[PDB]
């Protein structure tokens, strides 16, 4: 049984502009890859989430972490990819990162914000 | 050599008279407008008043055409819009393949809130 790489947005303003799917995705994650540790440790403590592995998807480390979510949802664990608050979201590395969850056959699914 | 953009903005599914002025306005004028769901787009235009636009419709099989289309257009100095869906993450619509193309050409893809 594999994990799904959850795709999830976060919102400009107020965090409770969330879902409760969204923050699902969060509680059930073995790991949160993103690309603003700062604003998701902000985030994860809005909602009362502590012990979450933080996965950095920056360019230059961008292969490292790429492993290390392929690790993760090939182990059987979800992870969730939060992406920088606005819409749209432009991220080359998230994007780069759910390509290759999708490459390598495990289910991407976008969430709904 | 001035180098197109392109732009990527996020339409709602209803209650298309919220959108920004920006955001309407940067379809308006658009070289081409790209979209993964012509259906939708023809409806979005049509309704904003967007007459006679050239658009780049992605498919899967025919990614390769879309993603050449752009990026001629941007390299010679056309801004283009991609569209996507408001409600999901950018980097899931399957339409960011040219987005993605776009940056690892060099040319810039901007969000339009």
């Amino acid at each position: 049984h594999k994990g799904t790489l959850y795709v999830v947005a976060t919102p400009l303003g107020n965090l409770d502009d969330m879902t409760f799917r969204a923050v699902n995705t969060l509680r059930n994650a073995g790991a949160i890859a993103c690309e603003d540790t700062r604003r998701t440790s902000i985030l994860l403590k809005h909602f009362g989430i502590e012990g979450k592995r933080l996965v950095s998807y920056h360019s230059f480390n961008e292969e490292r972490a790429v492993r290390q979510v392929i690790e993760l949802l090939e182990e059987g664990s979800d992870v969730a990819l939060v992406t920088d608050a606005g819409t749209p979201a432009i991220s080359d590395p998230g994007y780069t990162m759910a390509s290759a969850a999708h490459a390598a056959g495990l289910p991407v699914v976008p969430v709904p914000g």
